[PDB]
């Protein structure tokens, strides 16, 4: 079928977990979560910093995803991160 890539309601998840644990938005974090992806090391550092910048350490899951749906250099990296299938 060709399922799909990395959604912003997938990535607002992972996120927010991380907000909830005090713990900050790295390449290796990402890396960590991401078992199962198809993602190269420096795209990961472009997606990680343009996350950060983004300030969403203080809201909620639903609303994480509403805020990286209005970025429009993240919805571009996040096409390409597809699952290993």
């Amino acid at each position: 079928q060709g399922m799909d890539f990395l959604t912003s309601t997938l990535l607002s998840g992972i996120l927010y977990d991380g907000f909830k644990n005090g713990v900050a938005i790295t390449t290796g974090f990402l890396k960590e979560k991401l078992h199962g992806w198809i993602v190269d090391d420096t795209l990961l550092e472009t997606l990680a910093y343009k996350v950060n910048t983004l300030e969403l350490k203080d809201y909620g899951e639903h609303v994480i995803e509403r805020k990286l749906n209005e970025s429009s250099e993240i919805q571009q990296i996040l096409k390409l991160i597809q699952p290993e299938q």
